[PDB]
């Protein structure tokens, strides 16, 4: 499952601090809103093609990226990711928050 | 997604103003503290289908406030077949299985 | 974590928030944590060997609820001031915090 | 007890101003999630500096629904220190925090 | 055009407690949004045929209803009501008020 | 200075409950309300009355971002009333203040 | 009504960017303060209609937040014609429109 | 109300309300609020007869976008404080608490 704490990508941070800039919402928010934004599209997580690494810089508590949205996001990343491992699990929740904020344009 | 404006059923409605009752807690906000609740038990809604008769007809917005988008979410993502009218009753019976599940066995 | 996923208080407690709630725009939970935190800083301090209350509020909520924002600094405030509890007399020890910090808006 | 004004040093400042930089996360949110993180942890303050920060702010702005916590959790530590020193356990929690939060 | 303070109506005033009860909103914020819900539907006012009377508890400063929504408002009365004047205006706004707010049904 | 804590009147609680009973408006900020409406108008507080109600709030509390205005209020009308007495001219503009509101 | 997802042309969006240059207030409260500014003067938008290449394209509540009730109200009532490709533009002639009339002549 | 209808502060004030804004979530026209009354509960005071300050602010806002729910008691302050003052020199006052309010949290 997921543990109890983790980091985005230095490539998704940048982009969660830009959306930050332009409207109020701060990364932890924004990375709820892009999660859901990226699991309902065509976007899949797959281990045997991800290279990037989480080499953010704020590494927050579960509790503090996810919320009252952490039972919702555990929910949905256990329908998709059934049969990964906790490392592979993170990098599936980082790949979303990636594409959904990508998907910003 | 979830139409502009929704309603509960009566009993549900009815279950939420009792809790309104025993604590504070307005039906609205109790409302996505059941859906939420509700959602990570092992309920799933079952077309068979209760009508919605409700004393109030809401806004999406003020019904979920902030948890809209999880909320519309989880809904796509168990009942993705359902269209308008099919996912606000799928909605009003994770409201109402919530509230049996947000209850405490004293 | 010490304090498990989701807790109730007590009805005595729950009903006092309400009123609260009533007079004020405090919504119960926020003002769980406002209760705690002047019980906290207080003269007040639960004890397990004196302690016959039963934590029957209507809803068991998630922590996170409860808490919100406020969660790690409540944990370690409990953590620091109950080193010997277990979980059981922790979810106490919170709870009469919230008690005697919404007690304090009588008279 | 904490004075009701406080200023982080420029350093430290600077150093809440870089996650800003690279995240957008809040001064003053990073310094109460600092804070708690290091305490957690085993870092503590002891004397052996300069608090020549831009901003000084209210207590309740630095803290916000933390204060409390944060009040009482720097007596348990620091029970001898003085209101002039309590301001530096705090900083220098802040910076332990900072590199810890990563 | 609006006067410094109005009342609503006793009948309304009480849908509008019902509406508090049942979720967060207060009575001007949920005045404003009805205001809204009205004037976008076919419910229009007419000074020939009205008789109810604005016998309403609390008597607010314009601002206090308004809000940030006062030119809004004010738009919307001008364009819907050229004709009257303060008095009539007043229960146009009202009568718009009543109607958005018994529309929840 | 006001106290930081503080009542109202069972009498006016009661008033105040009534409108809340009418229109669903908050005790606390049908205070505030009334309490300004109450100085503007040209109403003034003179000893000549008893503070039994049910709820003491912190100020803070009562007048949330109101409470600097509200101070420097009745310190300006009452600069000779002190603590125990500055809650009784506090108390009385709100009483006043909600017949204003009607 | 408008669409679920927006967006500005680039100049609007660089000016609101401007304005965070000098203030703080972030370009989604910019373009509220915007809109309604412009709406209280007598500008009027006219089809003839710029592009909407502004970098970010966000959410409807994202943009408008509390004041997405009666954004959408005043372009209903001014523009009931438009649909959705034409209401969107319209709000962002009244954003752009609205800087300038929110700018301190000095 | 002897406040206009809209107003703007000096490009001064403006740019420390952004930079409270930088450090805190605090929103420019809160910041507002708060400064003013900091300012207004301290010693320093407005006088017409020393006053070089030009108020060049990029915005000029809405007294309710400044203001909110503070407005009656901020134009009740003035009033009371600025009982001679015309609407032209009650702009510079109302701005003048607010530069001082602000500029406190400096050293």
């Amino acid at each position: 499952m997921l543990p109890n704490r983790m980091a985005l990508s230095r490539q998704t941070e940048d982009q969660l601090k830009k959306l930050k800039g332009y409207t109020g919402i701060t990364p932890n928010i924004a990375a709820r809103l892009a999660f859901f934004r990226s699991v309902e599209s065509e976007f899949r997580y797959s281990p045997e093609r991800d290279s990037k690494k989480l080499d953010g810089t704020l590494v927050l508590d579960k509790i503090t990226w996810l919320g009252e949205t952490l039972q919702a996001t555990e929910l949905v990343l256990k329908m998709l990711y059934p049969q990964l491992e906790q490392k592979a699990l993170i990098k599936a929740w980082a790949a979303h928050v990636e594409d959904g904020i990508a998907a910003l344009r």
